[PDB]
């Protein structure tokens, strides 16, 4: 088989950094992994490829004529640990639906046979500030069975987590998309772990891991690397190794229970 | 006449807090102001109304039958200083385009005569993490002549500012939408003002004001108030009063020059 997971969360919360470091740690354990970038920024694979970014399926299809003229070997690139990487892309701002490239990319990968039985994991890195268009398609169309949400003690981050959870409930009667857990990407504030644990419990899920704020992440990204590759002895590398182990071992996949604005506010007051 | 301005920026950067405090300071000077909430969170008016939030045009139209059964006096609410407030709303997550409520609301307000000649300012509080659908409509349809972008030294915040600027250039051949300036909402880090000044200069615009990080904002929002109403002697209140004066006096409205990813990265390295 192969596990299909999607990482959601508000912009700037740490989705791409956490996903690429998690995937490097999985490849370091010998897992075969694909990352599919589904955010218009198009930088979701740069740390695996040691690159500035990656050219997107939308840009390459326009240069080649049609998406049918593209071959999989031209779009998929292998980086650190043999992790395979692809970027969806999207239209320019103010033109067309920002999520349109996601639909194009996922359909291309399915028909071109990218989902080979030797893969163990596929990760989709998905914009979560809105849940519509192609950004909802991994949920609507049953492409990502396990959703992991990156958040932090920030009000907006927990609000985004609740909005993603409402989209999961909307489509619960079809396919098998479920919430796998919350990943706290710390802003280095007091009681933050306990906050996110309380939120996960209220949603019906779990906090799968607490990722500390660590400046070694910036020093690695400056050199276009994961912390796993940059400094395998760093304390932060062991954190991503621990996250990877827990994702591999996770068995709780639920239909979440979204909370009200009043419950959210109460959480923040309580944990000060 | 009346000035029509739209505030854009990434989620959680401080758009709604800055806009409501700016508007309170304008009303405190005797200006007549309307705020139009264009973000699906629907909390863009709560500090003027002293409310939990505001019921949205989309929700009220569904309760009343059609939008034509709504009257303006039922949708518009007056708060602090006589500021008039309305919220667009939007579909639930995973259903329909998240920006669809913006189009419905702005058309309702135009036809119902909300744009009365006694208004001095209308502010639209617009989600900026994607620039498409109804969230681009203030730019595409020439509703907001002056765009102000809230950002901070955060990479994602400056990337959003550049993406909004690309949307302004896309539509420069029609109407008169222009970039009015950048507002730095501080994360209390070194050289942050100089960073945002450098970015604005590269875009062709200006940093109109630097808003400090101040805990009095949280103490006021806990009581559902602007800092202007909560503590008119606070140092932070004078900051919002200074921002309001500069927005009233601003005459520079330009078609911006979007920058490349390499220029953005260079900025961040330089200013450490
Ligand atoms: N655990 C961490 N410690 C320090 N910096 C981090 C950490 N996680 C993310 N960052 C930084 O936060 C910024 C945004 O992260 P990114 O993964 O690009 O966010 P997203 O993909 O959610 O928009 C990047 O500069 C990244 O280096
Ligand atoms: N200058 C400031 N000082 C302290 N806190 C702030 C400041 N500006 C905004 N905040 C806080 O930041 C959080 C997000 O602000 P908000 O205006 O809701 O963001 P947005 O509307 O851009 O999503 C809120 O808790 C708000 O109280
Ligand atoms: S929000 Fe983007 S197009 Fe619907
Ligand atoms: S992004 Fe939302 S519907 Fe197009
Ligand atoms: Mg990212
Ligand atoms: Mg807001």
């Amino acid at each position: 088989a192969m596990r299909q997971c999607a990482i959601y969360g508000k912009g700037g919360i740490g989705k791409s950094t956490t996903t690429q470091n998690l995937v490097a740690a999985l490849a370091e354990m010998g897992k075969k992994v694909m990352i599919v970038g589904c955010d218009p920024k198009a930088d979701s694979t740069r740390l695996i490829l040691h690159s500035k970014a990656q050219n997107t399926i939308m840009e390459m299809a326009a240069e080649a004529g049609t998406v049918e003229d593209l071959e999989l070997e031209d779009v998929l690139k292998a980086g650190y640990g043999g992790v395979k990487c692809v970027e969806s892309g999207g239209p320019e701002p103010g033109v067309g639906c920002a999520g349109r490239g996601v639909i194009t990319a996922i359909n291309f990968l399915e028909e071109e046979g990218a989902y080979e039985d030797d893969l163990d994991f596929v990760f989709y890195d998905v914009l979560g500030d809105v849940v519509c268009g192609g950004f909802a398609m991994p949920i609507r169309e049953n492409k990502a069975q396990e959703i992991y949400i990156v958040c932090s003690g920030e009000m907006m981050a927990m609000y985004a987590a609740n909005n993603i959870s409402k989209g999961i409930v909307k489509y619960a009667n079809s396919g098998s998309v479920r919430l796998g857990g919350l990943i706290c990407n710390s802003r280095n504030t007091d009681r933050e772990d306990e906050l996110i644990i309380a939120l996960a419990n209220k949603l019906g899920t779990q906090m799968i891991h607490f990722v500390p704020r660590d400046n070694v992440v910036q020093r690695a990204e400056i050199r276009r690397m994961t912390v796993i590759e940059y400094d395998p002895k760093a304390k932060q590398a062991d954190e991503y190794r621990a996250l990877a182990r827990k994702v591999v071992d996770n068995k709780l996949l639920v239909i979440p229970n979204p909370i009200t604005m009043d419950e959210l506010e109460e959480l923040l007051m309580e944990f000060g």
